[PDB]
């Protein structure tokens, strides 16, 4: 019901849309669809919307998020965070 994935900087784009993306993998062990609310975790707890991983991202084990997620979260391009269906 829960993941770990490595925090990824979010593409430019992506910017300010309050989006994690992450590839089928993980959100096939999640059971999330594109558009659901996940939480994602370090310590403190962020509630961020699905979106589809890009293709040379698939299979790394990374969410991105933006530097707004990351400082919520206080977590490091790199570190893990968990994350977690709402």
């Amino acid at each position: 019901l829960s993941v770990k994935l490595r925090v990824a900087e979010a593409y430019p784009e992506d910017v300010g849309k309050g989006i994690v993306r992450m590839d089928k993998a993980s959100r096939a062990k999640l059971g999330v669809s594109v558009g659901d609310y996940v939480e994602v975790k370090k310590v403190l707890s962020v509630k961020l919307r699905v979106a589809e991983a890009y293709p040379e991202d698939v299979g790394k084990g990374i969410v991105r998020m933006d530097k707004a997620s990351r400082a919520k979260l206080g977590v490091s391009v790199g570190d893990y965070v968990e994350v977690k269906k709402v």
